[PDB]
């Protein structure tokens, strides 16, 4: 029927944005080295104001060396008395999201600790002081090294809190001249932090937002009694095909008219990491071939569109918002200044579905939405329109629709998974670059010989570190081997996901089924030191503990393994190997179909070893432990 649309009696609560997630974990990785304009393009659909998604807010990762769901990000303290603001890639993110928009929100929140924090134990709570001491520097070094403004902090992502530790994190902040950055906890569910705000005065006051995680567009009732502002602070995480879009359409309204929550932030930013990886293709874009620049500007993106370009954190929604009589909802959202955007939805459940959570089949069919508007709202002669169909046309705007009758009030007829966006803002815009590249697979013959002296980011593109820390390196004693890749941690995380108990980043593509794997390697702890290169590895992120294949380990006390398994259960072959400490030796590794062979300098080590077949994975790197280890002159030749 009708659907009023008022003023006078008063307004909603303030909107506080939309974003999206970079991080939790190397979610931006394959991104960096998209060559021009493609990288700068791609940035621009995700941050520039009125032409993409034109997000209000960006989150990322403090990276802690752990893996974190597809691979790890460097910390900025690898060791304790280390510190270095210039390792990884959201440094570089954060500031390109500000040249586009210097009002766009930064937030920071660790899914992982280096283990030196744990002081021997894998808790980042033993010690509260040092443990907030290490992210506040993160701050700190933002700002002094990038210019960057941080405007909130979190406490440990989907892990348990401390309220000690967030009045110490607060203390602590305040000490360093920080007292504008604003804490949000837990990045968990509503509880236990909805109730501990209401039975702890000292914890209410220094805790600004309570941000939950996939709360399925519902709140609860402590969280509502504590006066805070509520934030979807991670969801999404659905494939970006129409679905996903949908999925996305839906909680952005409902998040609100369910749940109060004022601001919802998407994980993840870009799909810029390997599709065979956990969650792939999760991103509100795909941007996963830097070697060909081919970039896929997805739904989710105009999705988005339709509420960024059209409000800004500091609107208030109004108090008249709520659900379609025949399925799908409305909001409404003023800046204060006559200025009024109204954003519809009618996703229906088979073209919305979330993976957390699944909901209920619900109906939606035809109908008519007539709005009327009541209070200072009376007015606005026209109204710009922009609209979305999904299953397929995206933000494309329609004629202006007129209100010179006087009622103030407008039908549209609605069907099936569509959005509208009805805005007095002028300012609309689908942004548009030419068509990127087409799909290419990774490069069947790939090299690198790391010889950078002044690289722009701290590691080698493409590879992909799922367990441990590989860096670009300069030794400039000795000339050979003056630039190599080095893994870089020597103890564990404190772990967020199960990392493997040895590192390794993987390269290439997943497709890979026989392939010529060599690289030069450098063992730096004597005796017990050891390294591999590998193919066929089929799994990483969250499951790389999973990851099988063919690998070619050797030891520096004078021996050598292969097995079909990262976790070394399974040999293939074994044996003696002249192979010591501190000396640079050469490995090749040859799969094609059922055998394997391995070289050792350009000599025959093993052959015709029966390997399983068929399979198929990706090249990699790797340490035996979380040990320092140097490797050079990698190539790979490989058939899909
Ligand atoms: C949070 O939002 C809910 C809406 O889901 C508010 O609860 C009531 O919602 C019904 C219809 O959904 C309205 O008729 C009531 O007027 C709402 N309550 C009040 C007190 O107005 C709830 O109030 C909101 N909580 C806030 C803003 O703190
Ligand atoms: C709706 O659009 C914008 C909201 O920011 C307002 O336009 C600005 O208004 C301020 C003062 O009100 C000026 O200083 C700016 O130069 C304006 N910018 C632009 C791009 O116009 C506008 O007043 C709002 N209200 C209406 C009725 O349009
Ligand atoms: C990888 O190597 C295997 C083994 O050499 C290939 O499988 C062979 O394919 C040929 C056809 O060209 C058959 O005649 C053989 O009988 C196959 N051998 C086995 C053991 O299956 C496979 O085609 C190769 N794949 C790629 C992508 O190069
Ligand atoms: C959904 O609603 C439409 C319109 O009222 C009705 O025709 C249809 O049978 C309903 N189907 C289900 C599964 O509820
Ligand atoms: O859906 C998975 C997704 N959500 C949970 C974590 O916070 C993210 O890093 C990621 O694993
Ligand atoms: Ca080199």
């Amino acid at each position: 029927g009708a659907y009023v649309l008022d003023d006078s009696d008063g307004l909603g609560r303030e909107f506080d944005g939309i974003g999206a997630v970079s991080g939790g974990g190397a979610t931006s990785r394959l991104l960096v080295n998209y060559p021009e304009p493609y990288r700068s393009e791609i940035l621009d659909y995700l941050f520039k104001p009125n032409f993409g998604a034109s997000l209000h807010i960006l989150k990322v990762e403090i990276g802690g060396d752990g893996q974190t769901t597809d691979g790890t990000e460097p910390s900025h303290m690898h060791y304790e008395l280390d510190e270095n603001y210039f390792r990884g890639y959201e440094w570089w993110l954060m500031k390109e999201a500000k040249k586009r928009n210097p009002d766009i929100i930064l937030m920071g929140l660790p899914w992982s600790f280096p283990g030196w924090l744990g002081k021997g134990f894998s808790w980042p709570y033993v010690n509260l002081q040092l443990t907030a001491y290490y992210v506040v520097r993160w701050i700190l070094g933002a700002k002094h090294y990038h210019d960057l403004d941080i405007d909130y902090i979190g406490i440990w992502n989907e892990r348990p809190f401390d309220a000690n530790y967030i009045k110490e994190l607060r203390k602590m902040l305040d000490y360093q001249g920080l007292q504008r950055v604003r804490i949000i906890a837990s990045d968990n569910l509503w509880e236990p932090i909805s109730s501990s705000l209401l039975l702890d005065q000292e914890l209410w006051k220094v805790v600004d937002v309570i941000g939950a995680h996939y709360p399925g567009t519902y709140t609860v009732w402590n969280a509502k009694m504590s006066g805070k502002k509520l934030w979807s602070s991670e969801d999404f995480s659905t494939i970006n095909s129409n679905v996903g879009a949908g999925c996305w359409s839906r909680i952005l309204n409902q998040n609100y008219i369910n749940g109060n929550m004022t601001s919802t932030i998407a994980w993840n930013l870009v799909a810029s990491y390997y599709e065979e990886l956990p969650y792939g293709r999760s991103g509100l874009m795909t941007a996963q071939e830097p070697w060909s620049g081919h970039y896929v500007v997805a739904s989710p993106i105009w999705v988005s569109a339709h509420t960024t370009q059209f409000t800004q954190p500091g609107w208030y929604y109004l108090k008249t918002v709520g659900h379609l009589e025949k399925g799908g909802s409305y909001v409404a959202l003023t800046d204060g200044l006559g200025n009024l955007t109204i954003i519809i939805e009618t996703m229906s459940h088979q073209h919305s579905m979330c993976i957390r959570p699944y909901l209920p089949y619900y109906n939606v069919s035809h109908q008519l939405a007539t709005f009327t508007l009541k209070g200072s709202l009376r007015e606005i002669q026209e109204l710009q329109v922009w609209y979305t169909k999904l299953g397929r046309l995206h933000f494309k705007q329609l004629d202006t629709l007129w209100l010179l009758d006087g009622s103030g009030s407008f039908t549209l007829e609605l069907e099936e998974d569509e959005i509208f966006t009805l805005t007095t803002l002028t300012t609309g815009r689908k942004g548009s670059y030419p068509p990127p590249p087409s799909s290419k697979p990774f490069p069947t013959n790939y090299k690198d010989d790391f010889n950078v002296e002044y690289p722009l980011f701290s590691e080698a593109p493409n590879f992909a570190d799922q367990t441990g820390v590989f860096e670009y390196y300069m030794n400039n004693e000795d000339r050979e081997h003056r630039f190599t890749l080095r893994q870089v941690l020597n103890q564990r995380p404190i772990t967020w996901a199960a990392d493997a108990s040895s590192t390794i980043s993987v390269i290439g593509d997943h497709h890979w089924t026989n392939m010529t794997v060599q690289c030069d390697v450098y063992i730096e702890t004597p005796r017990s030191g050891g390294v591999f290169i590998a193919g066929r590895v089929n799994k990483g992120g969250i499951l790389i503990r999973s990851a099988t294949g063919v690998f070619f380990w050797i030891f520096a006390n004078g021996s050598y393994r292969v097995t079909a398994d990262l976790g070394g259960w399974i040999t293939y072959a074994s044996g003696h190997a002249d192979v010591t400490a501190k000396r640079w030796y050469t490995l090749t590794l040859g799969i094609k179909g059922y055998f394997a062979f391995g070289m050792l300098n350009g000599t025959i080590l093993w052959k015709n070893v029966r390997v399983k077949y068929p399979g198929h994975g990706w090249a990699a790197i790797g340490t035996h432990t979380f040990e320092f280890a140097q490797f050079d002159n990698f190539r790979v030749e490989a058939a899909r």
